[PDB]
């Protein structure tokens, strides 16, 4: 249990030290996509949230493979917008609904201390 908060103002410096092992020990749900959307790291927390297997979605593309319900101006859009001008940092509630029953989460995206890597933090709400 990696003693790290959701939305801690410098997770990024943080999380530039973990593995994967160690990522699998956050409280909360972790994603690290490339500049295309495709998934680079996935941990257990989000695995338990989703019902994916992490292991079988490491390199499937986020928002046209595994959460079509992510393609939209509200989540995708503020993707592209952040990795286009090379700044991200926001929070909003959404629902994940596809292939699962509809869950309210809170989502925390944020651009990673190293090259074009982008983190995607859950937690329910
Ligand atoms: C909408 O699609 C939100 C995300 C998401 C992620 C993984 C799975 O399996 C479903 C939904």
């Amino acid at each position: 249990m990696e003693h790290v908060a959701f939305g801690s103002e410098d997770i990024e410096n943080t999380l530039a030290k973990m593995d994967d092992g160690q990522l699998d020990g956050l409280a909360f749900g972790a994603i690290q996509l490339d500049g295309d959307g495709n998934i680079l790291q996935y941990n257990a927390a989000q695995g338990d949230i989703t019902g994916r297997d992490p292991k079988q979605v490491i390199g499937k593309n986020f928002f046209k493979d595994v959460a079509p319900c992510t393609d939209s101006p509200e989540f995708y859009g503020k993707f592209k917008e952040g990795v286009a001008s090379g700044n991200l940092n926001t929070m909003f509630e959404y629902t994940f609904d596809y292939q699962m029953t509809p869950t309210k989460v809170k989502v925390h995206m944020k651009k990673a201390l190293s090259g074009d890597s982008y983190w995607v933090f859950v937690k329910r709400v």
